[PDB]
């Protein structure tokens, strides 16, 4: 990804969907704890699904909403219902992807990096923590307007 700064965190948005695809309460988490919106009609349709479903039945019915997309979110959403998440939403994962969904000037996302990066301090990613460390200074720039 030489010429790919940060187009969108669709990865977190997809797993995000997985946790919200479970309960309306979680649906609040996606909208309230993330309230994002990338350039994806299908993925966005999921985040959008819940928002509207609240007025509908107050519960993001998977079988009902999962079968409301055009064709790409159909197979994706069905699997995404819990493709990479547990009944408990996976706390570590919840904060991981939601934070990723932020993709905004929020240092808290860097905090998440603080955890993984610190793991790099002790074990590193490749050879030296300098890689993840660079990620911090990178994280500092994004959250800190320059």
């Amino acid at each position: 990804m030489a010429k790919k700064l940060l187009p969108a965190f669709q990865n977190a948005e997809r797993l995000l969907l997985a946790h919200m695809m479970r309960s309306r309460d979680v649906a609040l988490v996606v909208q309230e704890r993330i309230g994002g919106r990338f350039n994806i009609e299908e993925h966005r349709a999921l985040a959008a699904y819940i928002y509207a479903f609240y007025e509908e039945g107050h519960e993001a019915d998977p079988g009902a909403l999962i079968s409301r997309i055009p064709g790409e979110l159909q197979p994706l959403a069905s699997e995404l219902s819990l493709l990479l998440i547990a009944d408990d939403v996976s706390e570590q994962e919840l904060e991981d992807y939601i934070r990723h969904v932020l993709n905004r000037p929020k240092w808290l996302m860097l905090k998440v990096k603080e955890q993984e990066k610190t793991e790099a301090e002790r074990r590193k990613d490749f050879l030296t923590a300098a890689r993840i460390a660079k990620e911090m200074i990178e994280m500092k720039k994004m959250l800190s307007s320059s």
